[PDB]
């Protein structure tokens, strides 16, 4: 009087939880929202192939919001629903090899995931959500399709949003590993004297002011609350790069001197980004797209740079 059929729950498709399902109902009367392989079968009932498969569920017990939590750094109930959605933009998405590196074929708005994409194959970084680095390492191998989606994921962002490189990364490194990156800085006042400011983690790898990560050994100038120009130096800096960020100018990149950069053309959320990075010589990749050039003078908005552990001689 009633049939069923095995299947596998999961928050994290890594911990399987067996369930049996009735054929006359649907997924989402007995699971609540389920996806399978992306696919909103939340109002679709058990078609007998479906046996032996994985389903997506969202965290009803407390098992699986810590299962799910383990897997992506999320409490918020609306990950699952929001990366679903994403993804199934990015799976339809290309992701060629450009130079080496895995980009995306413009589309929906996606010239930040891009110039985003190239710039983490080209820097040191592990992630601790599982979900993200996962995904990272797969992108390396061109299926990028769920790293993009996490990202949208991470960020509250949606395909079709124009994105701002910058704040993309920012909200990456919120969960990498960079505990044992360490930036001292010290600023200098003709009339207050000097202090000393340590910082560290995404503090310790990332500014906003000057784009030459030679300036800042040099000294930059701020501001100073007690009113008179005040000067910033670099003292010690223990990591494996640094992102150097101002607002668009044209700035000159030449070849061996960098890591990395993001060209923005055009206003303030709305312009187009391109990918510059430093090779043999310089290159430019604009989705699927390639150029080669000698030297680059262009609106540059991040340089990223290589380091491992620099301290000023600055006494
Ligand atoms: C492209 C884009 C999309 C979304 C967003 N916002 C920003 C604020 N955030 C809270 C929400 C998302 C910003 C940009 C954007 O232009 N960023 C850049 C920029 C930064 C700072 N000052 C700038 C000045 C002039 C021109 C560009 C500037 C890299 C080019
Ligand atoms: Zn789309
Ligand atoms: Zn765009
Ligand atoms: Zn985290
Ligand atoms: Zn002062």
């Amino acid at each position: 009087e009633v049939r069923t059929i095995k299947v596998f729950t999961t928050v994290d498709n890594i911990n399987l939880h067996t369930q049996v399902v009735d054929m006359s109902m649907t997924y989402g009367q007995q699971f609540g929202p389920t996806y399978l392989d992306g696919a909103d079968v939340t109002k679709i009932k058990p078609h007998n192939s479906h046996e032996g498969k994985t389903f997506y569920v969202l965290p009803n017990d407390d098992t699986l919001r810590v299962e799910a939590f383990e897997y992506y750094h999320t409490t918020d109930p609306s990950f699952l629903g929001r990366y679903m959605s994403a993804l199934n933009h990015t799976k339809k998405w290309k992701y060629p090899q450009v130079n080496g590196l895995t980009s995306i074929k413009w589309a929906d708005n996606n010239s930040y995931l891009a110039t985003a994409l190239l710039t983490l194959q080209q820097i040191e970084l592990k992630f601790n959500p599982p979900a993200l680095q996962d995904a990272y390492y797969r992108a390396r191998a061109g299926e990028a399709a769920n790293f993009c989606a996490l990202i949208l994921a991470y960020c509250n962002k949606t395909v079709g949003e124009l994105g701002d490189v910058r704040e993309t990364m920012s909200y990456l490194f919120q969960h990498a590993n960079l505990d044992s990156c360490k930036r001292v800085l010290n600023v200098v006042c003709k009339t207050c004297g000097q202090q000393q400011t340590t910082l560290k983690g995404v503090e310790a790898v990332m500014y906003m002011g000057t784009l030459s990560y030679e300036q800042f050994k040099k000294g930059v100038q701020i501001p100073c609350t007690c009113g008179k120009q005040a000067t910033k130096y670099l003292v010690q800096q223990e990591s494996p790069f640094v992102m150097m960020s101002a607002p668009p100018a044209q700035y000159e990149l030449k070849h061996g001197t960098f890591t990395c950069a993001s060209e923005y053309t055009g206003n303030y959320q709305c312009g187009h980004y391109k990918h510059i990075t430093s090779k043999e010589t310089l290159y430019c990749i604009d989705g699927a797209l390639l150029t080669k050039s000698s030297e680059y003078k262009g609106p540059i908005t991040d340089v990223f740079y290589k380091e491992n552990s620099y301290t000023t001689t600055i006494k």
